[PDB]
Parts: structure tokens; sequence; C-alpha cells
């Protein structure tokens, strides 16, 4: 599986931009672009040899961790830190079988009893996304927490919080240019801040937006989608046009019509 | 007023393309582009010095005629052939006054008792658009008929038919890339053929399409517009997206929203 490397040590908006750009490039084949927006591979008929990409992250403390992303939805399915590998609870047999192909070389493979959706993760972390700061500093720390979990060094709530940080700075940033932009700003000014409503609503709406665009009438949505602005004010989306500069990738929902 | 020249003598799809391209360039200022489609100047506040463009047409018989197009809608308002000038009946005082600024140098200025809309013109011609052949040959002939009207040489029905030809090959071709394309084909293969339903429906719908696009919700139409394909089958338009490659210019209907 392809491996993309990134280090928080000395990261700049350019090193981070290049990274996210490399991830998107691995995620999509370029064979399916809907209204100028690339669509991720369809899970049906996809060979395991092309099902995952690995993201090796290192930090200033020289600790390294490798995350596995599923190509069909850009989800982090598990990670590896030295000796051991940890996987979120699979939500079906196809997926349970697919992950058996990852980190086959580790001596200790563990599968959590919980899945990786935000609801579960926030419960375990004891904090919501709106309260967890994002930025290069939080990421640097997340890499170490993830690493120390394999040594009994990290607490369950810290592990959960770390995943929340990693998932938004890697998977969500790859999905939305908007979110990647929010991250670039934090890195540029060395700011560490929790995500605003615009970010959280987009994260929550990815699956629906992907469906609405793919089932739209020449780009026109059958029913509008309510999003939130940074100030929290609601904002209705009626067309794929205003989303072209916001969403970078879509999950496959249906075949394109003639 | 700017003058654009075109000759049917030895015309090629390239000489015709350059011509239509020059007309569009005179018609629009470039200050108003709605969803990638240029909008014509608003009639309110437009100075007479920038209200018209002239199109001088010549043919193989060496006859010349000059048509006046109104910049706000690309309409042919009248023409000049040597000694005399003829104007369609103005449909308001603003317009009656504006045309007093055209062909001020002719010795004989006449204003028809009828206007230039297709309904009136088809009645006078004794034939509908669907029955009047378009092409370089029909245009070559139209220029002569228009010219001979000033000498008592052209019959009223032939004059009307000639205008119908001129209006579709100049004004409608400038408004729609689709119609300009239909004309290029006729010229390329030296074909002379009446317009199909796709052409006529577009001509009929220009004002509505301009309004629907300008009042759309992020490109999404509030109510769909029914057009016809070349084979006559109906086809619904729900978004401005599929029209971007079809319509070249829009008439000003409203100011653009923030
Ligand atoms: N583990 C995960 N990977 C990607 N997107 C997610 N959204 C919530 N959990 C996720
Ligand atoms: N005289 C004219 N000029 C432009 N478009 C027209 N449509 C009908 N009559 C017209």
């Amino acid at each position: 599986y392809p491996i993309i490397n990134f280090t928080t040590a000395g990261a700049t908006v350019q090193s981070y931009t290049n990274f996210i750009r490399a991830v998107r490039g691995r995620l999509t084949t370029g064979a399916d672009v809907r209204h100028e927006i690339p669509v991720l591979p369809n899970r049906v008929g996809l060979p395991i040899n092309q099902r995952f990409i690995l993201v090796e992250l290192s930090n200033h403390a020289e600790l390294s961790v490798t995350l596995a992303l599923d190509v069909t939805n850009a989800y982090v399915v598990g990670y590896r830190a030295g000796n051991s590998a940890y996987f979120f609870h699979p939500d079906n047999q196809e997926d349970a079988e697919a992950i058996t192909h990852l980190f086959t070389d580790v001596q200790n493979r563990y599968t959590f009893a919980f899945g990786g959706n935000y609801d579960r993760l926030e419960q375990l972390a004891g904090n919501l996304r709106e309260n967890i700061e994002l930025g290069n500093g939080p990421l640097e720390e997340a890499i170490s927490a993830l690493y120390y979990y394999s040594t009994g060094g990290t607490q369950l709530p810290t592990l959960a919080r770390s995943f929340i940080i990693c998932i938004q700075m890697i998977s969500e940033a790859a999905r939305f240019q908007y979110i990647e932009g929010e991250m670039r700003t934090r890195i540029r000014y060395n700011r560490r801040s929790a995500p605003d409503p615009s970010v959280i609503t987009l994260e929550n709406s990815w699956g629906r937006l992907s469906t609405a665009i793919q089932e739209s009438n020449q780009g026109a949505f059958a029913s509008p989608i309510q999003l939130q602005r940074r100030n929290g004010s609601k904002f209705s989306v009626y067309d794929v046009s205003i989303l072209i500069p916001i969403i970078a990738l879509m999950v496959y929902r249906c075949a394109p019509p003639p």
C-alpha cells in the first residue's frame, strides 16, 4: 500500500499543503469526477490491493505512528506504533476481513471494542469536537499519545482525543478544501483552536452532500441543505456550484447518469 | 457607433465565426458576467452614444446594407441602403427618440408601421421560421432584397422574409453559441435549410432563460424550463449548468445579488 509521510516538526503551511495534496492524489483515481468534484472509488468490486493508503506521521520527539485510511471514504481504520497495531471495531464482515490485510508484520494486533465515529470517540474523550483544539501543536502531541498507547503510557480518554485530532487534520482536511484552509491558517499563525460551527457542520454533512450532488438535477438539489457559517448563522445550499471550492472529495453514492 | 463588416461573398465558417465573435465583443462591456454568461448593458442609464452598433453587410453582387442593432437586447432596429433608412415601429417613446440618432446622414428616413418581432414578420412573409431556409445563400439573397426595397424592387413579403433570415443569422447567432454552431454547419457544407425545433425554441425562450438564470438560487431554477431537442422531443432545464455552452449573451433582467 502507498505510504505518505508527514512530520509535525518544522511543519509549514506549504509542507502541510503538499501533504494533503499527496493524500487526495492517492485516494482518488481520477476516473470519476462529478461537477468538477472527484468521487472516491466504489467499494463494490474494489480489490484489497487497492483498498488502503498509509500515512506515516512523525513528530519533533522523533516518535512515529502509521495510520491506515480506507480509500472508499477516507476513514482512519487503525494505526501502527512499533510492535502493535490497533483497529477500530469493524461494522461489517467485508471490513473485518479487509483489515486483516493491514500491518501483517506486527507481533501484536488488537481490535478495539468501539468504532471510530465521532459520537463514540467524543464519549470516550469526555469532550466534544467544539472543545478540542486543533493545530500543529495538538497534532504533535496526538502522535506521541498514539505512540505511547502501545507502552501503557496513554489513557483511554487521551487516546480518543488524539484520534479526534488526527481524523480532522488528515481525513477531513482531505475531504474539504475549506477545512484544509482552516488548518493552514492555524499552522501559519501557530494558533491552536477548536473548530468553529462551519467546520463541524461540514464534517457532519459530508455523506449527505455527496448524495445530494450525485442525485442532483443538473446540479440543482431536490431539497436544500442547511449548513452553518463561522458565526453560527444557518446558510442554505441549493446548488453544487457554491460547494465546488468547499468540498474536495465525495464518497461514491451512485453511478453517474448518462 | 462601431461598425462591424461581413461579406457573404466567399464566406467560410472562419470568416463567419470571426464576425459573430466581433459582434458579441461590441454588444457586451465585460462588466457583467452571470454564471460565466455575459449580460448585456442595462437600458436604464445607458447613454445614446453607447446604445447601438452597426453591421455592414455586403454580398457577391456587391450590394451593401447596414443594420442597426440595439445593444441592450441585440435586436435589429432598422437598416440603411444607400439613400434611405427604414426603422421598425418603436414600441415606446424612449426607443422612438433613440433611433433618431441613427443614420442621421440619409436623405430619406422611413419608419415602418409594423414592429420587428417574429409574429408580425412571419404574417407579412406569409411563412413561419420553420419554413424559411437559412444559410449563406439565403443571406446573400436577403442582402439584395433589403437593398432593392429602396428602389421599389422588393415586395413586402420578401422584405419580411429577408429580415427573418438576417435576424436569425446575426442577432440569434450572437445570443446563442448553439445557433451560431447550426449556422457554421450550413456554411461548412454549403447547406441551405430551415431551422429545427431546437433552434426555434431557444429563440422563443431567450427572455425567459435570461430571467431564470438571473433569478436562480445559486444556479438552480425555481421552476424548470421546457426546451425541444432537434428531433422535437421535450427536454427540461433545471440548472444554468447545461446552458453555459448554449447561451452566449443574456438580456439584463435584474442586478446581481450580493
Ligand atoms: N475514523 C474516521 N475516519 C474518517 N472520518 C471519520 N469520521 C469519524 N470518524 C472517522
Ligand atoms: N428585430 C429583431 N431583432 C432581434 N431579435 C429579434 N427577435 C425578433 N425580432 C427581432
